[PDB]
């Protein structure tokens, strides 16, 4: 273990001081291993083309010697295995003695080979080699599969080992790229403009979340990492860009669990002249289209307790169920909330309902945070298949436009799948007096200890005074989307280098 | 100004109290204004189709009340202007008296109209309207055209009034699309790596510091994704790229924003010679795609000032880092380059040639000051500065021929850095040594030196294939492609001095 690494360093010093190849700068491959298998994988058993000399490279996954004169390697690269057959009779002595050249190679090394293409008589796609070059040794004894690792935290703390040994991990990150490409294409075809807005701002906003705080030395100002791009994106709609989207990181200074990482990939878009009814239809079309693209149908498998557990089916057939926020809470309680929803009477009532139903109280005990706890208990738990929770109270939705029919509510929805939030969207509040009033209420909540409440943003109120058209905006948690598409129940599976405790 | 805003708020309260339309939730347009122009733009002068009623919407850019009976509007939306002709004889009185309905509208308002399509007798694409609805008022008197700091602090005003600024950000998207497509077609995988970490590295920069409360852990924002991306090549992904923000806690100027958009890629089995060829092919292709030529204009002092020509014709000029410094000095640096003797000699040379001294006076920072004076100033056209000393390139592999150098290049255009790339150091003993020298420099007062990254050293012990890696400043690229001399012109919401 420790001896192996020590001895490997001693081998490499011996190599270097014997004048032999020590970390060559450039190895010119003739073709990739996938290209090699495509070209030669169908030749007849025993075929060899001695008129063609080719250079290949990969990581050694197997070494065996059938005799003093014959060594078999497997190398692996870009998802393809190729066997190397090294016969002493073909060895190029200008590269050194056969036994010396091969004594330097270990399983796990990155190596190059040169030789003739073909297939062993037993039918294995092979390179019949004349030389071997150690390109980058592995100083550690590697397992053959991710089951041979010390802990399964190793997969996350040393992701290169997961990627090296586990095809399923590599497939996840290819699917991640494929899904994001689909999303960009969907919005590009609709005429959207992709933009980038600041991740560092003098004032945070646009979501219910605690920020990271930092400092810019030369400007002598504190800054926040963005919890959401919403307030900048809406200024672009004031500016006339009509259809914009942004895909990138949000940063939320909060706990880590199966569906939360402190930095995560999200998307928002803003579409002038849409309302939240339009956005519900678009969400159904976009997500069902993507599910269909990946899976071939709208009913897809999910293993909620890991792949050693049961398999359930998530049904993305549209249209999806709607749950109205307050009505579904009241159905769960068997009685109505007090009105106004943000009155002291209803706040006291909701505290007593949380205690009655053994729901842990938020702090501070604002109407918005109490409504959120009740929704999490009574409504989010009903959302197995994709389901919209709609018409959230204004008191918990400071940037959402008042509902055109329902007093105290907003034109808002959240999309939930398997009880977890995927999307958040609304008809955008574009009336500046109300916007300032709700910002003031947020700032009061922040001063009272609500770390997820946001300060007043004067620059944003001034932007609204220049005229935000009727607009619909929308956000999606891309990592959570990948969790469902790839059938992973831990967000650490879909993020290359996730945050780890300790 | 102040009175106008307050009076507009009073108008809106009067509208609300009269039960008149107050911020309607949904206006259903019949078609976009560009679609409207495409459909009716070629009809004969004076054409009107009173059998077709359409709804259109935009921002009011002009109001001409020619008479008590007739009002002309221009509305603007999605880059298309349409004239609205509002005749009292067509007014739908169920929406209010004609004078009342139009009294509520001002230039700058977002409005909807419904009416008949056609063209005025004078030949203007028009809507002959029957109604008007105030969708979202503007509470401020707007100029007719673009401090000019207002363009940066209130970017919506720049976008609203200045087509040139909208064009810049469409070009920015077009260029990034071209870049993604170039690497996608080569079989690259786009990845995302952490912007928040317990350590910082991969470049020479002071980091931003933050804190995760639940984990009770101080964190740094990334100054570069380099060390994570190389771990993915150890992992076998072979060809990866990332496009996104870096964060560097340093001064702002015409080419520096504290957050900026960068791209890095890592290609197993490439060396820096391969990366030079790829850089030429990628960038010259993009320039050709946007401009139709490899020779493009640039205005270093603004669009009314002098214009120069940047020539992207291949192959580009190479400058060897040390040789060019020595040609400028007319004498040779002392060896080893990181000896105390050469540090003192480079200090003497800076004083001789009136170059401002770095702090601290490390060999790497002195060499950088000398290169900036004697070499970077020669790079008007795209030019590669190559073979940087190891002492300033702790992650670049030793040069296969030149002692003390590395297989590194930087791409400079108009004296400004655009790319940084090298054959990657994949030998772990040397890597630790150079990390230790960096840690010593940081302990000696170099705030741009990085701590030792043990997780990266351990990753190298698992075998990084020979690899070439590369970075590009996207914002600076857009500056040249779009002909802007200030990075604030290519970033939607740039950092501004707080005063
Ligand atoms: N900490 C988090 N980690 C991952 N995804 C999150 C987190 N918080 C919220 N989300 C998702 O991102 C969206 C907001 O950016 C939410 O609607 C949800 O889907
Ligand atoms: N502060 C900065 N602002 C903008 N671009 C930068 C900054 N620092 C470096 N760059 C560019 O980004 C690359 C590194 O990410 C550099 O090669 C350079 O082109
Ligand atoms: N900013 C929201 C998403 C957009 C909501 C609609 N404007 C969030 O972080 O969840
Ligand atoms: N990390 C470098 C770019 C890549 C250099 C090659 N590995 C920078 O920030 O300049
Ligand atoms: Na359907």
């Amino acid at each position: 273990g420790s001896h192996y690494t020590d001895n490997r360093y001693k081998m490499m010093e011996c190599i270097k001081d014997a004048g032999r190849p020590f970390y060559p700068h450039k190895f010119k491959i003739s073709m990739s291993l996938p290209a090699y298998a495509l070209k030669y994988g169908n030749v007849e058993n025993g075929y060899i083309d001695k008129d063609t000399t080719l250079s290949l490279s990969g990581r050694v996954t197997s070494i065996r010697s059938s005799s003093s004169k014959l060594i078999f390697y497997d190398i692996f690269c870009e998802e393809q295995k190729v066997q190397i057959i090294a016969n002493i009779m073909e060895h190029d002595i200008s590269t050194g003695e056969f036994s010396v050249s091969h004594s330097e190679i270990r399983r796990g090394d990155v190596v190059g080979f040169t030789g003739f293409p073909g297939k062993s008589k037993r039918g294995e796609l092979s390179l019949f080699s004349k030389s071997v070059v150690l390109l980058s040794p592995c100083y550690h004894m590697l397992p053959t599969a991710i089951s041979g690792l010390k802990d399964q935290e190793v997969r996350y703390r040393q992701r290169y080992l997961d990627l090296m040994l586990n095809e399923e991990s590599r497939k996840v990150f290819k699917l991640r790229s494929r899904a994001i490409k689909y999303i960009r294409n969907y919005f590009d075809r609709l005429g959207f403009l992709e933009v980038e807005t600041p991740m560092l701002n003098m004032i945070y906003g646009g979501a219910a979340a605690r920020p990271f705080i930092t400092y810019h030395n030369e400007l002598e100002t504190q800054l926040y990492m963005r919890i959401a791009p919403e307030l900048y994106l809406k200024q672009l709609i004031v500016g006339g860009l009509d259809k914009v989207y942004e895909i990138g990181k949000n940063f939320r200074n909060e706990g880590i669990d199966l569906t939360h990482n402190p930095e995560f990939t999200a998307m928002e878009f803003y579409m002038a002249y849409a309302d939240y009814y339009d956005l519900m239809d678009l969400t159904e079309e976009l997500i069902s289209g993507l599910v269909l693209e990946i899976h071939g149908s709208l009913k897809i498998p999910y293993h909620p307790d890991g792949p050693e557990g049961k398999c359930i089916e998530i049904d993305f057939t549209t249209p999806w169920k709607r749950f109205s926020f307050v009505e579904e809470i009241e159905s769960g309680l068997g009685e109505k909330l007090k009105r106004p929803l943000d009155s002291q009477e209803n706040i006291d009532f909701m505290v007593e309902m949380c205690e009655k139903h053994e729901i842990e109280l938020p702090h501070p005990r604002t109407a918005a945070k109490l409504l959120d706890k009740l929704a999490g208990h009574f409504v989010e738990t009903k959302c197995t298949n994709p389901s919209f929770i709609i018409d959230h109270p204004q008191t918990m939705s400071p940037l959402a436009k008042w509902h055109r029919e329902k007093p105290e509510m907003t034109e808002r929805f959240e999309l939930f799948v398997l009880g977890k939030e995927l999307c958040n969207a609304y008809t955008e509040l574009n009336e500046p007096l109300q916007q300032r009033k709700f910002f003031e209420q947020q700032a009061d909540a922040k001063a009272s200890g609500d770390v997820e409440a946001c300060p007043i943003d004067e620059t944003f109120c001034l932007a609204l005074e220049h005229g935000l058209p009727p607009t619909g905006g929308w956000g999606l948690g891309i990592d959570r989307l990948i969790m469902f598409l790839a059938d992973k129940n831990n967000i650490k599976e879909v993020i290359l280098f996730p945050a780890m405790r300790n």
